[PDB]
């Protein structure tokens, strides 16, 4: 009967941000649980405070913000002349064995010039429930922000 709502947590070069995309099974009200090989529901208790796909791109301009201090990053555009940042998150839900999973696909531009690279992570829950799920998954989050600062530094 409890409710329960879920922020991941918010920590020149112009880098902007752009709309992060995800598909329709995460773009739920509820957290997504993988409860096995094939299947993926949402939960009816236990939601994103706010839409996921802005909770991604908000944490994932402060994260970048904190590891690139010669960079101004932001959700908003800066300036004509800068580099932008699309992401697509293709997964990012709990999973049956304890373990959590963040996948997708990023693309850099810089007045034409691309890198484009897919990523996939997978971290350990070490306690139970739904807040220990989104709190390994703010973390994996937090770690593939600083893969991709490590790139565009």
């Amino acid at each position: 009967e409890t409710k329960s709502y879920y922020q991941l947590p918010l920590m020149n070069r112009l880098l902007w941000v752009e709309q992060v995309a995800v598909p329709d099974y995460l773009a739920g009200n509820g957290v997504v649980y993988q409860t096995s090989d094939v299947q993926y529901v949402i939960a009816n208790n236990n939601l994103w405070a706010s839409p996921l796909d802005q909770q991604l791109r908000n944490t994932l301009v402060a994260n970048l913000s904190s590891q690139l201090p010669g960079w101004v990053v932001a959700s908003q555009p800066l300036g004509s002349d800068q580099d932008t940042l699309n992401v697509t998150v293709t997964g990012f839900h709990g999973r049956y064995d304890g373990a959590v999973v963040i996948s997708g696909e990023w693309l850099l531009n810089h007045q034409g010039q691309l890198i484009k690279r897919p990523f996939h992570l997978e971290l350990k829950q070490q306690k139970d429930g739904y807040d220990e799920m989104v709190k390994v998954l703010a973390q994996g989050w937090a770690q593939e922000s600083a893969n991709i600062a490590r790139e565009i530094s």
